[PDB]
């Protein structure tokens, strides 16, 4: 209820894959939460070459 | 969990067709399994004529 979209649990053999569960997912488009590769200035920037 | 699509189980009566269940499909586009009318070589073929 109230799930704007879900994710699908699967589990992965040795051979294929199968949907278990769903995970379902409320959201709101913004920029106050910031999902991050780990914890730690965000701010990094490369100036004067390709990136 | 895990259907691609589902069927609509539905009662007939001599007015309405109203539905009461679903029936969910999981399936892989191949061709090992056929479905066929029924029971018996399913190779026939018909040549020189329309079919």
């Amino acid at each position: 209820v109230g799930a704007n979209c879900k994710f699908d649990v699967a589990a992965r053999t040795r051979t294929n894959e199968q949907v278990v569960r769903s995970l379902y997912v409320i959201y709101e488009e913004g920029d106050n939460i910031a999902g991050v590769p780990s914890d730690n200035d965000l701010s990094v920037l490369h100036l004067d070459s390709c990136t």
